């Protein structure tokens, strides 16, 4: 059992400074030792340095840093593809969530039947035509879903991307802040999700049962876990750019990670949006980073019963 | 869909200064825009100024401000009655919970088959003969329930009140601090309630299902939601006069409000007992008021999924 | 209905100073008045002073204060036995969890068919051959279980102890920090437990149902509740020596206690590991002690509905 750890310090998917220090904060919270102790063989790729693009002007006077996000994702995809081909489960540390464009593309390159569990307060499925922010970290899923491509225009620096998964192959968990055009998209393409409300109704156990039945109920598939730290309640994960009240509890987050581990199918994991600079204190930053480590470790077999 | 907003800054239902600033606090937290965004057509009656009563002596050397509370409610009932008769769902902002005497009386004046969902840490059903505090905010249900009336003496300033709710038409959610004579009343009159213990057992989904079966299971009825902010855990709503540990989570409160909205029957709502002065800090005051706005917005259609 | 309250200010079952002040903190938080209010007839034994042992050297260069813990427990067992024989339900305030060796031995002396509910973040079932800390508060169950006696060496000061519980007669609730030898022990002897994970899945109501089915499903037995304050999440019980994130909520703790009371079979209760010195503020110390009084009171009949 081998795990590749990749630092992807990207910030250009949004506008708030500091998310680029996420990977370092997560490492400092003891990630590598935690994974080693579970018996993971580790390759640390370090923090990547992405090639910048000069004069990376607004696309359509709205989408910010499109070429930089495109190129950095192209490079990240390469590293992820290569690491999966060498037999590593891939852990990518963010960084803002636009890097899932790169990790999922790289992952799907030779694992085209992968499925995605997207744990997040947000759906991240705005297209360039629906986003009201221009921030690519709120759009990553739109570039990945094949049913959507007639609705997704061609961004400078994005041409290397080819929609790799079907809308039946991603399930959301934790939703609570969804833009109206994203609601439309989720309903219109019948994309399955479990909002905080569904968790309130069903309980996290049934949510995971139904998630897996939908994705791997009839066949084994490599799992991509894309975990936005803002899925957790802001009291637990304050150091993040877009906190939304009413999130997952600590126990809920661990249970999700546990069930991910229990499938035996986890092939890649994104842990994104930890921004240590947004914490009002050092303790707030460290608790967020510690929580990130707990998720990753539980995803690779750390249990609550020894 | 039309909504009337009425500020009722009453404090004389109890002894702690500051609850009369509840309405201003809730408005400052952005109530009106939130309602507008949902598509509510809004009529703001502003904050009412209630007529004072000279020489409003204790009743029976115990009950404080009887005539002031009586008259203020009479005046409040008039405003509520008029707004509901003009087609408005009526939102009343408190103020202590004694104002439910006026809002429920006024609501019933136009919609006599109304039922009541009472969300509260407390039962508020003491009578003038059982109260150990003398505070009218802990007695309002006693003046409203038909079955209790031969046990409720006539208070100065209360003679205009016609008890308008049968004991089978009110359901409590959130109970955890109930005086022994209130417990006797609840059992003797077979009044239904879901205490925090019941919520622990059933979960909030089943609690709402059963609440609606009891109230509107046989026929459609207009719903009065009387929501005491102290129903929420003190950690979430610190700025209130009688906090009690072990209350509703944020998610539970939202789920209650959502199910209220989903019936299509909400006709009036009280949001009471927000006291900004009892906050330890301005942060605690704003989070309590923000929570109040979330309850109201959710009750009129705000969802956690877009 | 008679309750004996025994202060057991012991600290030598572990290495952190201050847990010996647990009983006083709990008394200061109003324990006696709370029990009286429920109709408990009270005998206060005050805080016991345990006989010290000179030159109490490490056993096997690892196990700390063995003779001191052995002797204090022998003395405590005598007091508990006498109180139980005199017809008292026995409340023992700690002090570290090694005192359960004494309370359970004393209790079993007159009620040999007793069963045990162990509420705790930890399993406390290391033996002198498996412990990595050397701290006896993490081993008390090992001295009590009949099935383990062939794997438990004889310690100085421990010779009076006669294992009195079968492995089918103890249930754990709340586990989340279990050493690998303890996990082996639990599975190997088929000791039943409900980890935090089980609680996330089942809900606390189902957990208590199954707990009682296992222990008293066939016959009525006197119940010993051994409650380590660290079962609660550290946000609620911060003043304790070995806190572990992701614990019981307030409501879960009350629910557990309420069910214990509802059996009518509660015969003895330990409330251990309150260490007021580990609080970073007096408020933190007080809320922990307040929480301890809530558990005890609820175990003897305090309700959330009056
Ligand atoms: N839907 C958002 C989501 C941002 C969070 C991205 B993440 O990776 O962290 O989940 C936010 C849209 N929102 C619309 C209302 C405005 O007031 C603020 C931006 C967007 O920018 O598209
Ligand atoms: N039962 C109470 C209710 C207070 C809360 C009113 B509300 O609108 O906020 O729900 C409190 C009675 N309690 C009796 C014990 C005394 O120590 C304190 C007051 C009362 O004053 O009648
Ligand atoms: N298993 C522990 C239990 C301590 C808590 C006892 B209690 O009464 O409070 O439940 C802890 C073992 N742990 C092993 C890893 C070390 O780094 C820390 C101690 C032990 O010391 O044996
Ligand atoms: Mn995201
Ligand atoms: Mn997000
Ligand atoms: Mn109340
Ligand atoms: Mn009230
Ligand atoms: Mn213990
Ligand atoms: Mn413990």
């Amino acid at each position: 059992h081998s795990v590749a750890v990749i630092g992807a310090p990207f910030s250009q998917g949004q506008k708030r400074k500091g998310v680029e220090h996420g990977p370092a904060a997560i490492r400092e919270a003891g990630l590598m030792k935690r994974l080693s102790s579970l018996g993971c063989h580790l390759k640390d790729f370090g923090d990547l340095s992405f090639t910048p693009v000069p004069k990376d002007d607004l696309y359509n006077n709205l989408i910010v840093n499109p070429r930089s996000v495109g190129l950095a994702n192209q490079e990240l995809a390469e590293v992820v593809s290569r690491a999966v081909s060498d037999g590593y489960s891939c852990v990518t540390l963010g960084g803002d969530h636009s890097l899932a464009i790169g990790t999922i593309s790289g992952h799907a390159r030779h694992c085209p039947d992968l499925c995605v569990v997207w744990v997040d307060a947000h759906a991240d499925i705005n297209t360039p035509l629906t986003t009201s922010s221009g921030n690519l970290h709120g759009q990553p899923v739109s570039f990945l879903l094949r049913e959507l491509q007639d609705k997704v225009p061609q961004l400078p620096g994005f041409s290397w991307i080819k929609p790799c998964i079907s809308s039946a192959s991603i399930v959301y968990i934790g939703l609570r802040d969804v833009d109206p055009p994203e609601h439309f998209i989720l309903k219109n393409y019948d994309i399955q999700y479990f909002s905080m409300r569904d968790i309130d109704r069903l309980g996290i156990q049934k949510v995971m049962e139904r998630t897996f039945d939908l994705l791997i109920g009839k066949r084994q598939r490599p799992i991509h876990l894309s975990f936005d730290i803002d899925a957790f309640d802001p009291t637990l994960a304050p150091a993040t750019g877009t906190p939304v009240v009413g999130g997952l509890t600590y126990r809920e987050g661990m249970y999700i990670a546990e069930e991910i581990h229990n499938t035996g199918l986890l092939s890649a994991l994104d842990l994104v949006e930890v921004n240590p600079q947004l914490a009002t204190s050092e303790e707030e930053a460290k608790t967020t980073a510690n929580l990130a480590v707990d998720v990753i470790a539980s995803s690779f077999g750390q249990t609550r019963e020894g």
